[PDB]
């Protein structure tokens, strides 16, 4: 159905905005650029892979920080055009502590701070690394969540012309958007 925001209450008071910023602050850029991608360290993963996933989770190199995308994604490596994630992205989940994979249960989050679903956004490869799937998890790979940040604005303004990425998550539960979580 329409968003759907998870929180716990160690941010009841926040705004989105200012939570995703201070996230992404702390993530960092991981410097997943030309001639700096490096398996093992950068890359991020794929469930279930190989270059597809219902989930593409990625730790920070700064930090335990982490997020894991969630949807019907694909990737499409080397191949034309390059580096560029497609597809549906339903779900961003952001916290501390990545565990699982592929092999495993898949990807999950030691300590979920804020997840966000029914996200509703769809992008062809033919828009390549132009493509607002793309510019969403990649900014939340290079320490910029602005495109998070504006497809949340644009989803809850529809919800609501009082709420926006500007309202605090306590604003968005007493609307039924968001649901609090005591912190673990």
């Amino acid at each position: 159905m329409s968003i759907s925001i998870s929180y716990s209450t160690t941010y009841s008071g926040w705004t989105v905005a200012d939570y995703l910023a201070d996230w992404s602050a702390y993530f960092g850029d991981v410097n997943h650029r030309p001639g700096q991608v490096v398996d093992g360290s950068n890359t991020g993963g794929f469930n279930p892979g190989p270059f597809d996933g219902s989930q593409y989770a990625l730790k920070s190199t700064a930090s335990d920080a982490a997020f894991i995308a969630g949807g019907d994604l694909h990737y499409t490596l080397f191949s034309n055009p390059s580096h560029t994630l497609w597809g549906k992205l339903d779900s961003i989940a952001l916290g501390d502590t990545l565990t699982g994979g592929a092999s495993s249960g898949g990807y999950a989050l030691d300590s979920q701070e804020v997840s966000f679903s029914n996200l509703g956004l769809d992008s062809p490869i033919a828009q390549g690394r132009d493509g607002t799937v793309h510019k969403v998890v990649y900014g939340l790979m290079s320490g910029d969540s602005s495109a998070l940040q504006g497809q949340i604005d644009a989803l809850l303004k529809a919800v609501d012309p009082s709420l926006s990425i500007n309202s605090t998550f306590d604003q968005l539960a007493a609307a039924g958007v968001a649901h609090a979580t005591p912190a673990a």
